[PDB]
């Protein structure tokens, strides 16, 4: 069976925006979701219908682009590096479970090259927004 979805709430996890992490949703994941591979990783991977083989004990934290925009539009985020390495752990994911040079893996990689690139742009200082203690 599939397992359920990542979390995005945590009674006890703090809520927090930055304008780092407004970037992340608005510049960022707005732009590879609209690339031509988003698709593969706009919503959690169906092993069972992909035929994937203990996808779930190989890859212990599953990640997708539809989770980060869910925890980004709740404050799931501590800071922007926090979603950084959810971007990192998809990337990474697809990596350590597939062939070097196959298909989703040269998706994966397009989107990562657009993702460094447009992390570029992030804003060097952070400005808090909001916090919302659990
Ligand atoms: O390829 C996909 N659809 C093929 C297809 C069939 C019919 C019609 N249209 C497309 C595919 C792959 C992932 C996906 C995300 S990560 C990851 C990974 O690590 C390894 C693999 N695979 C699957 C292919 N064999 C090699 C290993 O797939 C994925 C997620 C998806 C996909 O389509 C449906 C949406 O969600």
């Amino acid at each position: 069976s599939n397992p359920p979805p990542p979390e995005t709430s945590n009674p006890n996890k703090p809520k927090r925006q930055t304008n780092q992490l407004q970037y992340l949703l608005r510049v960022v994941l707005k732009t590879l979701w609209k690339h031509q591979f988003a698709w593969p990783f706009q919503q959690p991977v169906d092993a069972v219908k992909l035929n994937l083989p203990d996808y779930y004990k190989i890859i212990k934290t599953p990640m997708d682009m539809g989770t980060i925009k869910k925890r980004l539009e709740n404050n799931y985020y501590w800071n922007a590096q926090e979603c950084i390495q959810d971007f990192n752990t998809m990337f990474t994911n697809c990596y350590i479970y597939n062939k070097p040079g196959d298909d989703i893996v040269l998706m994966a990689e397009a989107l990562e090259k657009l993702f460094l690139q447009k992390i570029n742009e992030l804003p060097t200082e952070e400005t808090e927004i909001m916090i919302v203690q659990a």
